[PDB]
């Protein structure tokens, strides 16, 4: 049986985000005023204060004030809404997902008949058949696509696709991986609350957005253009962090309880999560890397950036994403790879990755799982 | 990078099931007493007729007359019922599959410290952190157990977590992958209704049970003990069988609709679908082949068999799986395989595939998608 030589290598990003632009600065007043808690001034002052220091400028939303008002159960705090969610997210995730996936085929160069995998993620609902399937009948992929759906995996399922992405190319000759991460949040909006402090952190950060990859082993020269090759991949689930991150699907929806020391169990583990993988090629310092960190909040951005002693700059594909498209889940940490890589050919730099050799793909989410991917960038 | 040589193989099974037994002569009168619909009579003869020509026995069920007395809301049609029957699930679906996992473990011989990797599959609820982050903690494995949650992937998803074994066993050097798939009722409990009379053939069908493997490449001799080797993994979507199964994860739980005939669709494509693996193995006879199909009902298994001309004893494994715990969506395939390697084993028969050297893994679903592997049995 022939394997392939090469390590399993990004070909190809393409991103999407819904039309409808929600501005960070006013968005307490479009949102107390959909959810009918315009009364609930004190904990409108919480969210004003919450989205200031969100370090997001911006969002993109399926969910409009339309949509809404014609699904008024979304609205509420805790009355039966799954349904109505669920009709809106089994709908637009592959839809988000084809155009992003449209754009990463059409960057790859290649056709969609040469993809014989597909690897989607997502957290905005479940389905049976799931979003792949509705992904690959959508693009008109071959019927015997191999897919892997990866349903509720939360913030690091952007960093499992790739995971996941990697052992199927580099262990199937010719093989070449459609990657799909997709989130809407029909069903994490929650309406505000004084009885969940939480689930106002969630609703100042979470945004939509979509992106895909082709990921390959061996690629094809003067036809495909490698990106970031996949060198290490692996997760851990960090120590006293029971309960940190939780999302149950209930009958009023997705419910997130975040904790507020998630920021800080990050921080206090990541030296001993990027052990591994640093170790594995020579321990390069941490200044000369480059860093596609899931955008989870701006307290996880800066206390990794001063906990490691990283100079500012590493963070800004990062915060930039922050900053454009807010928490986009899944989705998020692939658009900072997109950042990564456009930033380095406006610039005319030694490589995809902003100039350096080796980097990291970092995302977190439900455990505390924090999944780690090491990546070469290519010089250019 | 050293990657190993050898195809994935199968070098543990374990199974577990719930021991409430429900004898199905009989079920149809607990069913339509715990549901409050013994009014229903004319509905009860037809549900009477499809437990009678269902081919199972007796079924294991988690679900109880007490536990469903303290739940109410799942003995009703449409009545909000999501959040206990996700309390249930969420709980039981890693306890189930921990006792399945420990006589994987067990009877693999090596320490639990060695599995490097984590395949779950549950259709049976969602939860984050997942099925798989429970169940690696309710076992103790390492912290960095590198891992693979497959929700809602319905009744192929037994062959799903073997195809990802198998890429993640072959391309990764001592990797020792701990398969997992637990099925719990509490989700799919549906009351009897005379307008969806689909959710009487998964009332009729639908048992618990949790079935463990461990798979991994290049086996230590005299040391694991190799069942079943993967040689060839792949799937295909049906033509022409848009919306055959459809599953929707409602408030009122999970709900089923079949469109079209599952087992005549399957039948008709069979040939089709299992070419790709035949072609790889020089197309030998269908008889001389061990089957390992899965028990998704009575007429799946009659009609493989008739259009494939296959011998009565082929298809006997399935349907004592059938027999004995119904079907078990996920978990049924693997509890085949188990019970084709114990014939084997007790009859003294010259491989682990019942003397035969090549066989098939066939999961069918949401899709309509069917999950083929091609397997190689083990000399003994
Ligand atoms: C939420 C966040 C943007 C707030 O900005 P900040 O720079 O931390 O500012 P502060 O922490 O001083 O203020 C945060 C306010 O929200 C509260 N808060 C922050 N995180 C919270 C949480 N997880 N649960 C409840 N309340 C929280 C703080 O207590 C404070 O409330 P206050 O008005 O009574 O002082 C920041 O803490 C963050 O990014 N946290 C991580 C969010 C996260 O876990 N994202 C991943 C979700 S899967």
């Amino acid at each position: 049986v022939i394997k392939p030589d090469g390590p399993a290598t990004i070909l190809a990003i393409g991103t999407s985000n819904p039309t409808n632009i929600f501005e960070q600065s006013t968005y307490p007043d479009f949102f107390f005023d959909v959810t009918n808690c315009n009364d609930k001034t004190e904990l409108k002052k919480k969210f004003q204060r919450i989205c200031d220091k969100s370090g997001i400028k911006k969002r993109h939303f399926h969910l409009t004030d339309e949509i809404l008002r014609k699904n008024p159960s979304i609205c509420k705090f805790k009355e039966a809404s799954l349904d109505p969610r669920q009709d809106i997210a089994v709908l637009e995730v592959p839809k988000l997902a084809k155009e992003a996936a449209i754009s990463a085929i059409k960057q790859w160069g290649q056709p969609k008949s040469k993809i014989t995998h597909l690897v989607f993620a997502t957290t905005s609902g479940v389905d049976m058949p799931g979003a792949d399937f509705q992904l690959a009948k959508l693009l008109g992929l071959r019927p015997t696509v191999k897919r892997v759906m990866l349903y509720q995996q939360g913030c690091y399922a952007g960093a499992t696709v790739l995971r996941v992405a990697k052992d199927l190319a580099e262990n199937n000759k010719g093989a070449r991986v459609l990657v799909a991460c997709s989130e809407v949040t029909a069903v994490t909006f929650r309406a505000p609350s004084e009885t969940h402090l939480d689930g106002l952190v969630g609703s100042a950060l979470f945004g939509d957005g979509a992106a895909a990859l082709i990921v390959g082993s061996d690629p094809v020269p003067q036809e495909e253009k490698p990106l970031f090759e996949i060198h290490w991949a692996g997760e851990a689930v960090l120590p006293d962090s029971d309960g940190a991150i939780n999302g149950h699907l209930r009958e009023a929806g997705l419910i997130f309880h975040l904790l507020k020391d998630v920021p800080g169990l990050i921080s206090k583990n990541i030296d001993k999560v990027l052990a591994e993988p640093l170790e594995y090629v020579h321990f390069p310092s941490y200044n000369d890397m480059f860093w596609a960190v899931h955008p989870g909040g701006p307290a996880i951005l800066d206390q990794i950036e001063a906990k490691l002693g990283l100079s500012t700059d590493k963070m800004q594909a990062s915060r930039d994403v922050l900053a454009s498209y807010g928490n986009m889940s899944s989705a998020s940490v692939l658009f900072v790879l997109d950042q990564i890589r456009k930033n380095s050919e406006e610039l005319h730099l030694p490589t995809t990755g902003e100039g350096f050799e080796w980097g990291f793909v970092i995302g977190f989410g439900p455990g505390l799982t924090v999944e780690t991917l090491l990546l070469r960038s290519i010089n250019i």
